[PDB]
């Protein structure tokens, strides 16, 4: 059983300006009548591969079957006329990663923690609705101007960084991905789970690449060997203990969405907890 996807007569849309373009089509800022409201409107280009075509109202239908505060809103898609659009609601601050990078500094450890229980109650929810995102990361959350963020992307062809099986004919980066995802492609909740504990890292350091310059064969022996990231400067300890329990290399030692959710919530209602600092051992 599935929703339907409201379908938006083509007279209630107008695009007002580009905000990306990729492999398929582009993404623009436009207005949607109701009276009138902000919406982001993502076209497929006409000279599209039928593939592309399904891959495309495919993701339309993903999209519908969720509603969760933290996970983008989907307004409806034009799929009977050309251009076809996806139409979603207009966050204002885009990809979490871009934004924080032209932020740093600016918020308050206190934000950054509110900006991750969003993150990790919109994963609880695709997680209990057995939905297995494989790609998350802070490029693929967008962030509003209430500071919530919210799961983005649900496209539907992705492929590992560096697939042996793949040849000449989106790409999921190897850094951000659970130790048996890579070695025996068991993509889970708790593969998730893992890629959330890189989130995690990400916001606290303002957008820094994880590992940085280790190679992809460099980050998977050091994980391995039994090495993590280090603490982010002002990182509280308790967060930072968060991110390792995440990156335990036994599937079954992380905690689930659930458990995060619940333990940022007590942070965030005992905010003296993120001002006490990671010791050193
Ligand atoms: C997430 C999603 C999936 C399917 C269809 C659609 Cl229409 C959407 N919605 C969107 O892409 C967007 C919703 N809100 C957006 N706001 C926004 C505003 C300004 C900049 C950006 C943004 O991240 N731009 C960078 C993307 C890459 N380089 C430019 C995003 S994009």
């Amino acid at each position: 059983v599935l929703k339907f996807t409201t379908e938006i007569h083509p007279s209630c849309v107008t695009r007002q300006k580009v905000i990306g373009a990729g492999e398929f089509g582009e993404v623009y800022k436009g207005m949607l009548k109701t009276k009138e409201v902000p919406v982001a409107i993502k076209t497929l280009k006409a000279g599209y591969t039928e593939k592309q075509r399904v891959d495309f109202l495919g993701e339309a239908g993903i999209m519908g079957q969720f509603s969760h505060h933290n996970i983008i809103r989907l307004e409806g898609v034009i799929s009977k006329y050309k251009p076809m659009m996806i139409i979603t609601e207009y966050m204002e601050n885009g990809a979490l990663d871009k934004f924080l990078r032209e932020k740093d500094g600016e918020f308050s450890v206190l934000q950054l923690v509110g900006m991750l229980r969003g993150i990790a109650a919109g994963m609880k929810y695709l997680a209990n609705m057995n939905y297995v995102h494989r790609d998350l990361a802070a490029r693929n959350i967008l962030v509003n101007s209430n500071l919530v963020c919210k799961v983005s992307d649900f496209g539907l062809s992705r492929v590992l960084e560096d697939d042996p099986e793949a040849t000449y004919t989106g790409k999921i980066p190897i850094r951000w991905t659970a130790p048996e995802a890579i070695s025996y492609r068991k993509f889970t909740s708790a593969s998730d789970v893992w890629s959330f504990g890189i989130v995690m890292w990400e916001v606290m350091t303002y957008g820094e690449r994880p590992y940085w310059e280790l190679s992809n064969h460099e980050v998977m022996k050091a994980i391995n060997d039994g090495f993590r990231l280090p603490t982010p400067m002002d990182c509280p300890s308790a967060i930072y203990q968060l991110m390792m329990q995440c990156w335990q290399q036994e599937r079954a030692r992380r905690p689930k969405f659930a458990d995060i959710v619940s333990i940022l919530d007590k942070l965030i209602r005992a905010p003296d907890s993120l001002k006490t600092l990671a010791d050193f051992d």
